[PDB]
């Protein structure tokens, strides 16, 4: 799967459908995986450096993969 | 869903229900999400400004959505 | 529901039964609600204030009300 | 239960039958509630002394009553 | 199960399939275990030493043993 964005968290937003939006970069992503809404939290609050693979790269794009630097 | 508080979370609440409320600013708000209960006291630990968008802007007004910085 | 203890948390115990004993005060209060446990271990290692409301104010009482400041 | 032994978590280990591993004083002890798994390790981070409280008090030994100070 | 790899996690990836990649020393290796998670990111953020116990040991290869130093 391509990198689509890769930078550190800016904000993090819980939707009504329970999925997760998450704004890195130029683009507000958003994932369906409850298991990665403790984890992008924990990557915002330390400053983390993360990458969004997807191949829906655009706004509003879902997503699954992550990596955690 | 309009904004209804920004600002630090003064205090969070454990109800009988297993519902969590947390008061922002002026208002007592509360969330059926069990998914929020971690993610709010984290906030609330590390000091970052949430903004709660509600229709249901009044105090034990419910809420979903969540803005995390 | 009324307040029963406000405190620091001075230790917690996990029992065989799976249920949660916190000690805040002068008592002793055990909770099964399993969301509670890693919610009041974060405030005891955190040093957060915790407020615990419970009609069962008595050592070994159980709670499922906390307010956590 | 009496306690078995007391004092800070050496190390933690995840095993192949989802039960979990503790070296606290001289003792290795296992426990399979997975609710202790992440407390367990948050202690371990924290630096908390802990006691274990169990009949098997002896490498390999389960237990359940763990008490966080 | 014999020792594959110690040392300090590099970086995790959140996976398509819910399964996650944790690499340390010279092999990526993933864990379908959901309880490990949380630990291992929590390991990555700490700084801690980890082996990863597998008779998997290559790149790409799973594993459920990890001890947490
Ligand atoms: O969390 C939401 C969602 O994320 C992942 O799917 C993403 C999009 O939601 C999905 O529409 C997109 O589909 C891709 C095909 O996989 C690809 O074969 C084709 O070239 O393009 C479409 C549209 O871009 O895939 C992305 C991930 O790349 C995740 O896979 C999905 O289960 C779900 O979690
Ligand atoms: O966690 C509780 C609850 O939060 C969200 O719903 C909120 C209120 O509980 C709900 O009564 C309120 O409904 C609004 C409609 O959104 C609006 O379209 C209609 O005109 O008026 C009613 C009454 O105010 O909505 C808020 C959120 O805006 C969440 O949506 C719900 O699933 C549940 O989680
Ligand atoms: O986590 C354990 C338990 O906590 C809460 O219940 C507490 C006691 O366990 C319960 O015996 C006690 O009952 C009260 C009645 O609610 C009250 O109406 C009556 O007058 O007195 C009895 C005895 O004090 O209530 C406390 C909480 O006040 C929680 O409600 C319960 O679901 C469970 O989680
Ligand atoms: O997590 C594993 C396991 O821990 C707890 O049980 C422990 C041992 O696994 C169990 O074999 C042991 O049983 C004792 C009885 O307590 C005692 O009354 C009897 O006389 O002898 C046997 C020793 O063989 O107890 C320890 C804890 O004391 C936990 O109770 C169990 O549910 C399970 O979680
Ligand atoms: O999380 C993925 C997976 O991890 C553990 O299994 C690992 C490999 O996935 C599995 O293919 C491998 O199988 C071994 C046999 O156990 C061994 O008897 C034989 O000699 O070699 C094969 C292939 O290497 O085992 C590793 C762990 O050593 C975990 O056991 C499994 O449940 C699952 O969680």
């Amino acid at each position: 799967t391509p990198d689509c964005v890769t930078g550190k968290v800016e904000y993090t937003k819980y939707n009504d459908d329970d999925t997760f939006t998450v704004k890195v970069g130029d683009k507000e992503l958003a994932t369906n995986r409850a298991n990665l809404q403790s984890l992008l939290l924990s990557a915002q609050i330390t400053g983390m450096t993360v990458t969004i693979k997807t191949n829906a790269c655009h706004n509003g794009g879902g997503f699954s993969e992550v990596i955690f630097r």
